[PDB]
């Protein structure tokens, strides 16, 4: 399928414990990736204060598309510098490993994979 239901724990940027993918725009892409399909991916929503938390390359979920079954359509853009890769909608988030922080919430998305 091109596109899959994914449901993202929402964590504080202060409970992140890896705090990036990798040190490449491939490779945070590539991880990013790989920890959706294995459901290891959490999302931090992006407030003042938040990305200098964060390790770049930065991974978003932007809005691909203007909703279906609750799921925003997105896809992965990622951030090194000031420079983008790819081009899309609103960031809903940057996307982080999880390995077992609590959660805030919940976000559904449907995934340009």
């Amino acid at each position: 399928k091109t596109h899959v239901q994914l449901s993202l724990p929402v964590l504080q940027v202060r409970d992140v414990l890896v705090r990036g993918f990798g040190d490449s725009v491939e490779e945070v892409l590539s991880e990013a990736r790989q920890h959706l399909k294995d459901g290891t991916c959490g999302l931090v929503e992006v407030e003042k204060g938040v990305l200098p938390q964060l390790e770049q390359p930065y991974v978003f979920i932007k809005r691909s598309d203007a909703a279906p079954h609750g799921h925003v359509m997105v896809e992965l853009v990622a951030e090194l510098e000031g420079i983008q890769y790819g081009r899309s909608g609103e960031t809903l988030g940057v996307l982080v490993p999880h390995v077992g922080e609590i959660p805030v919430a919940y976000r559904k998305v449907l995934l340009r994979k």
